[PDB]
Parts: structure tokens; sequence; C-alpha cells
């Protein structure tokens, strides 16, 4: 599959990275993981 929706996101700002992948808990703007 193609790259995730967004490059990074915040622990609270999960909605941002919820189009193709899931937001990470890492408050350091971790890298979203591709949910297959």
């Amino acid at each position: 599959l193609p790259r995730c929706d967004s490059p990074f996101c915040s622990l609270f700002r999960i909605g941002l990275c919820g189009d193709k992948c899931t937001c990470v808990p890492l408050p350091i703007f971790g890298l979203c993981v591709p949910d297959v």
C-alpha cells in the first residue's frame, strides 16, 4: 500500500493520522503504523 495519510501526529491528535494508518503514542510525533 501507499504511504500513510500524514507524516506525523500527536498522541491527542490521532484523528489527523487516521485516514490510512493509525497515530502512534509517541509524543515525539512518531511514525504512524500501516494497519493491514
